[PDB]
Protein backbone atom coordinates (compact mmCIF):
# COMPACT_ATOMS: atom_id res chain seq x y z
CA UNK A 1 0.00 0.00 0.00
CA UNK A 2 0.82 3.66 -0.91
CA UNK A 3 -0.93 6.85 -1.74
CA UNK A 4 0.43 9.84 -3.21
CA UNK A 5 3.31 10.33 -5.42
CA UNK A 6 6.04 12.20 -3.89
CA UNK A 7 8.02 10.80 -0.99
CA UNK A 8 6.91 11.67 2.68
CA UNK A 9 7.92 8.34 4.52
CA UNK A 10 11.46 9.42 3.39
CA UNK A 11 11.59 12.31 5.42
CA UNK A 12 9.85 10.03 7.73
CA UNK A 13 12.35 7.74 7.82
CA UNK A 14 14.79 10.44 8.87
CA UNK A 15 12.64 12.44 10.89
CA UNK A 16 12.69 9.52 13.22
CA UNK A 17 16.17 9.73 12.96
CA UNK A 18 16.89 13.17 13.85
CA UNK A 19 14.05 12.95 16.27
CA UNK A 20 16.17 10.51 18.06
CA UNK A 21 18.50 13.50 18.98
CA UNK A 22 15.89 15.79 20.51
CA UNK A 23 15.19 13.22 22.92
CA UNK A 24 19.03 12.11 23.31
CA UNK A 25 20.85 13.80 26.11
CA UNK A 26 24.21 12.79 25.75
CA UNK A 27 24.82 13.72 21.83
CA UNK A 28 28.48 12.48 20.60
CA UNK A 29 29.67 11.16 17.22
CA UNK A 30 28.65 8.46 18.20
CA UNK A 31 25.12 9.38 18.71
CA UNK A 32 25.46 11.30 14.88
CA UNK A 33 27.17 7.97 13.79
CA UNK A 34 24.77 5.67 15.03
CA UNK A 35 21.73 7.65 14.10
CA UNK A 36 23.26 8.47 10.41
CA UNK A 37 22.72 4.85 10.01
CA UNK A 38 19.50 5.39 10.81
CA UNK A 39 19.43 8.53 7.62
CA UNK A 40 22.32 7.25 5.27
CA UNK A 41 19.52 4.40 5.32
CA UNK A 42 16.91 7.30 4.38
CA UNK A 43 19.23 8.12 0.92
CA UNK A 44 19.83 4.28 0.77
CA UNK A 45 16.21 3.75 0.60
CA UNK A 46 15.71 6.41 -1.73
CA UNK A 47 18.20 5.58 -4.67
CA UNK A 48 21.27 7.67 -3.95
CA UNK A 49 24.22 5.84 -4.59
CA UNK A 50 26.18 4.39 -1.90
CA UNK A 51 28.99 6.37 -2.62
CA UNK A 52 27.09 9.35 -2.45
CA UNK A 53 25.77 8.34 0.81
CA UNK A 54 29.15 7.80 2.06
CA UNK A 55 30.28 11.13 1.16
CA UNK A 56 27.18 12.47 2.32
CA UNK A 57 27.64 11.31 6.14
CA UNK A 58 30.87 12.95 6.43
CA UNK A 59 29.76 16.16 4.45
CA UNK A 60 27.11 16.15 7.25
CA UNK A 61 29.17 15.40 9.99
CA UNK A 62 31.85 17.66 9.21
CA UNK A 63 29.39 20.08 9.03
CA UNK A 64 29.06 19.71 13.02
CA UNK A 65 31.83 19.49 15.30
CA UNK A 66 31.33 16.21 17.73
CA UNK A 67 35.72 16.96 18.50
CA UNK A 68 34.73 19.45 20.73
CA UNK A 69 31.16 20.15 21.57
CA UNK A 70 30.48 21.23 25.15
CA UNK A 71 26.89 21.36 25.34
CA UNK A 72 24.00 23.03 23.88
CA UNK A 73 20.40 22.47 22.67
CA UNK A 74 21.96 24.57 19.55
CA UNK A 75 23.74 21.32 18.94
CA UNK A 76 20.65 19.41 18.85
CA UNK A 77 19.25 22.31 16.68
CA UNK A 78 22.14 22.81 13.84
CA UNK A 79 22.23 19.00 14.06
CA UNK A 80 18.47 18.37 13.16
CA UNK A 81 18.64 21.71 10.61
CA UNK A 82 22.38 21.10 9.70
CA UNK A 83 21.16 17.20 8.37
CA UNK A 84 17.43 18.35 7.09
CA UNK A 85 19.36 21.11 5.46
CA UNK A 86 22.17 18.87 3.49
CA UNK A 87 19.65 16.75 2.05
CA UNK A 88 18.34 20.28 0.60
CA UNK A 89 22.24 19.99 -0.86
CA UNK A 90 23.63 16.37 -1.95
CA UNK A 91 25.50 17.47 -4.86
CA UNK A 92 23.67 20.81 -6.57
CA UNK A 93 21.98 19.97 -9.61
CA UNK A 94 22.72 23.40 -10.82
CA UNK A 95 21.43 26.49 -8.71
CA UNK A 96 22.63 28.97 -6.47
CA UNK A 97 25.73 27.08 -5.91
CA UNK A 98 29.34 28.08 -5.54
CA UNK A 99 32.65 25.47 -6.60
Amino acid sequence: GSSGSSGADLGRKITSALRSLSNATIINEEVLNAMLKEVCTALLEADVNIKLVKQLRENVKSAIDLEEMASGLNKRKMIQHAVFKELVKVKVYSGPSSG
